[PDB]
């Protein structure tokens, strides 16, 4: 477990912004970045506030702060002189990718298993606890110590869950503003979201250029699953299909 840090793989002129999922971090898009970098693409991956640190901090942040991190990520590349910027995000990152799509100039959009349907706050929170549990286990903490820490954790309500539902709904509601070439990626039997969200995106954006690929043997965190290699190739071919300079 290497300490979660933002990464910047500088290479050619073509830049790609990589956004991770809720509860995840830059490691979830690190292998994708390294691959693109090996193909001459400059990549940058920020870490959302409350992420890449002990679970407790997560409750103190929502989409508002994460959106600020996303925009700072875009700005991070713009300030570096990079003019053409494509964006690729995982799950929540895919929602922020689409939003960026109609907020600033984007060369291309890759959404990987982005939700367009909302889950109950109870469900979302279950995922949060399961995330904290696993993070505690990865800390080398004894089982007993884990169960104690997890008790104090539930002691702090998470207001963020509701803002997340709203973010999802708002973006879906603005899909018709997206014109940038879009590549929709979806795990056919995604265990965390309704895979149909892939159809929502593809069918509702206004992009004259768009494609959708279904991965039959993958789970939600598709970047870390067994079809990763093909996924890398498919994204590369899409980026290569864009104009750039």
């Amino acid at each position: 477990i290497v300490p979660p840090k933002p990464f910047f793989f500088e290479a050619g002129e073509r830049a790609v912004l990589l956004l991770h999922g809720f509860t995840g971090n830059s490691a979830d898009v690190r292998m994708l970045g390294r691959f693109l970098e090996s193909k001459g693409y400059t990549c940058h991956a920020p870490i959302y506030s409350g992420h890449g640190v002990p679970p407790e901090a997560l409750t103190r942040f929502g989409p508002e702060a994460w959106w600020q991190d996303v925009m700072n990520g875009y700005e991070f590349l713009k300030n570096k002189g990079y003019e053409k910027i494509a964006v690729a995000g995982l799950s929540l990152g895919g929602v922020f990718s689409l939003k960026l799509g109609y907020t600033v100039p984007i060369e291309g959009i890759v959404t990987m298993c982005a939700p367009m349907y909302i889950k109950s706050e109870e469900t979302m929170y279950e995922g949060v606890l399961e995330y904290a549990r696993e993070y505690k286990k990865r800390e080398g903490k004894s089982e007993e110590q884990i169960e104690q820490e997890m008790e104090k954790f539930k002691q702090t309500p998470m207001l963020t869950l509701k803002a997340l539902q709203e973010l999802i709904a708002d973006v879906r509601d603005h899909l018709d503003l997206i014109y940038a070439p879009t590549f929709v990626v979806q795990a056919r039997h995604d265990e965390m979201i309704n895979p149909d969200s892939a159809n929502i995106i593809y069918n509702e954006i206004e992009s004259p250029v768009k494609q959708i690929k279904w991965y039959e043997q993958s789970g939600h965190v598709i970047t870390l699953d067994q079809e990763k290699d093909q996924l890398h190739e498919d994204i590369y071919a899409f980026l290569e299909s864009l104009d750039w300079l």
